[PDB]
């Protein structure tokens, strides 16, 4: 709960396991990572007042995924966007302090209504916690918004992440 | 509608746009493309008998998500076998013979209840078509399951992607 805003080394800190210490909660690295800054995280507020992320991708048209998706026809994919939405709530459930490895278990309705060109500049997602559980398995749900220059494109309700320590498997 | 099962190599010639030409649905090449193999594809029969389709991704340490996802903890990224199904999807549109480029649209449920270690053989998806529409937009929409080794990991309904003509902005 300690620090409510993160660079990118602190991520990348955040990747190599160094943040939250090892068998907690980890950002992917590059090329994986889709995320480039936590501009806000708290444990009040948001929607729900369950907590909230607001986090930052800079979009040039270098970025691996635009090459290969697709060969004429550059797009980010959906996938990655969603993707970085359940990496957030995984951040979110780590920087609360909870033990344990990140899994994606799904979500609700996702949809995208807007697509990311190499032209843009920044992608911008903003999370809302809506539960915690503290079970057998911690795990946390969310509804999630992805938006490129201002502009809202994907949404995501029922985000689902949970956490596995060094006894449980999957 | 004319082939029923496709090697790595037409899949490649589909990421070039050169299998259904193009302005017409491609799958992603590496290192987005989550498929090696088309086993079966129809437009009849499935779930719902609207068609079919069962694909292949051949797994092994050195996919280059294993590493990146995550440091020391590695396992294939939830959504890029959610990707896998929407490729799938558009791949059949493509393959009805329906003009435009494909965007996945979203999903109703996803859940991920099992994961893909660096040990495992194959990855097999399983997509139901469940309707076309040919409105304004051609669209599709799918139930879809992710297994490996056998064992069913993942599950999405309605998987919907969309074609977007020369015309078509999003």
């Amino acid at each position: 709960t300690k620090q409510h805003a993160f660079t990118r080394e602190d991520l990348l800190r955040c990747s190599r396991g160094e943040l939250f210490g090892p068998g907690n909660a980890q950002l992917p690295a590059p090329n994986m990572l889709m995320i480039d800054r936590i501009v806000h995280i708290s444990d009040v507020g948001g929607k729900y007042g369950k907590g909230e992320l607001v986090a930052e991708l800079d979009i040039n048209p270098d970025l691996w995924f635009f090459a290969c998706h697709f060969e004429g026809d550059p797009v980010m994919p959906g996938c990655l966007g969603l993707d970085a939405m359940w990496q957030l709530v995984g951040f979110y459930l780590g920087w609360q302090g909870n033990p344990g490895r990140g899994r994606a278990l799904g979500s609700g309705e996702v949809k995208f209504f807007g697509q990311v060109l190499p032209t843009a500049k920044k992608v911008t997602y903003n999370i809302h916690i809506k539960r915690t559980i503290n079970r057998s398995l911690v795990l946390a749900i969310a509804d999630g918004t992805v938006s490129v220059d201002g502009r809202e494109i994907y949404s995501a309700e029922g985000l689902r992440v949970g956490l596995f320590t060094s006894t449980d498997s999957f």
